[PDB]
């Protein structure tokens, strides 16, 4: 499951980055630390407004990478830390995963990331 | 050259993300908003400590993507904004580009991104 420090980062606002495999190279989109909803410590839910290219990419290769951090949380060499998350992505338009982000009216779906690994990179 | 709102984002701390193309798939690493230096309005310089897999990917394909933002800066439709930057990357161990981040004594090199396009995505 995700470590306590990961949740500490989530107590602070920040920019989350999500990389996927495009056909002409990688693609990169974002979300906010404050938007992420974690289910039972091993699945991360992201509210999807756009992410059309991203969804197309996931349909071809479900592997995704996600990073996030906060200068307000202690890392391993002083103030500031973050994580590199590797996992498989899936889009849902119903179910408890969607309900987790349904609060966001502009959300057309939920991007569900099943975490395989989490590395504190700083 | 880079827009006004982009430079505003740079004055607030945050997590910058850099995506590259790996032989296996995409790769994603980070730096801090406060570490970025812009030279001549179209070249973003990043202090490199690690970024080894990143450097290897750039050697195979110089095209990279960078995202960054801040909740403290006015967005298109509300508080909070960010950008998707597309450009070509090069690692420098000397020259004015390296000197641009020499302040960081731990920097083994400078990752210079010559911006092709910048898009306010939020
Ligand atoms: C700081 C920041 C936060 C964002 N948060 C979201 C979000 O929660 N949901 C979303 O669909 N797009 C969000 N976006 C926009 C995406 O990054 C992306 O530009 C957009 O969804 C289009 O995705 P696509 O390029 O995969 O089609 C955000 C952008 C920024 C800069
Ligand atoms: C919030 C945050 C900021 C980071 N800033 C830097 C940085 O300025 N320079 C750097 O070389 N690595 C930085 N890292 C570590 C990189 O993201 C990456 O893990 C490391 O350089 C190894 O790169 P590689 O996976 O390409 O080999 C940061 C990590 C986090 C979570």
């Amino acid at each position: 499951m995700l470590p306590g420090t990961f949740f500490e980062v989530l107590k602070n606002e920040g920019v989350v980055a999500i990389a996927t495999q495009g056909e002409d190279g990688p693609h990169l989109v974002n979300t906010w630390n404050s938007y992420l909803k974690v289910l039972d410590g091993n699945r991360i839910v992201v509210p999807v407004g756009g992410m059309h290219k991203t969804e197309a990419n996931v349909a071809r290769d479900e592997r995704v990478l996600m990073t996030l951090g906060s200068r307000k949380v202690a890392g391993r060499n002083g103030p500031g830390t973050g994580f590199l998350i590797r996992g498989s992505a899936a889009f849902r338009t119903d179910g408890p995963e969607f309900e987790a982000i349904a609060r966001f009216k502009w959300a057309r779906a939920a991007l569900v990331i099943t975490v395989v690994s989490a590395e504190q990179t700083e």
